[PDB]
């Protein structure tokens, strides 16, 4: 019912306003889905500025799904200014 080690932390992700999260979320999900199974993605928001904190959390539904995403996306360039870094959230 409940899984373990399926949560992963992502760093180096675009810091954008809240209204632009839906688009980015769908884009990142489509990307990560290529390598692993994605269940839910969260974009923590900074109350002070109304923008994302730059990092996010990804629930993959299973352990090996989270590890295949980390292995495939860690240290990769999302774009010019952004380079993603992933690791399992203990």
């Amino acid at each position: 019912p409940l899984g373990s080690d399926q949560y992963i932390v992502v760093n180096g992700a675009p810091v954008i306003p809240s209204a632009k999260v839906p688009v980015l979320k769908k884009a990142l999900t489509s990307l990560f889905s290529k390598a692993g199974k994605v269940v839910n993605m969260e974009f923590p928001i900074d109350e002070a500025t109304g923008k994302t904190k730059g990092f996010l959390f990804v629930e993959c539904g299973s352990m090996n799904d989270a590890k295949k995403i980390i292995k495939s996306f860690h240290g990769k360039r999302l774009d010019l200014k952004h380079r993603l870094f992933l690791y399992t959230m203990k």
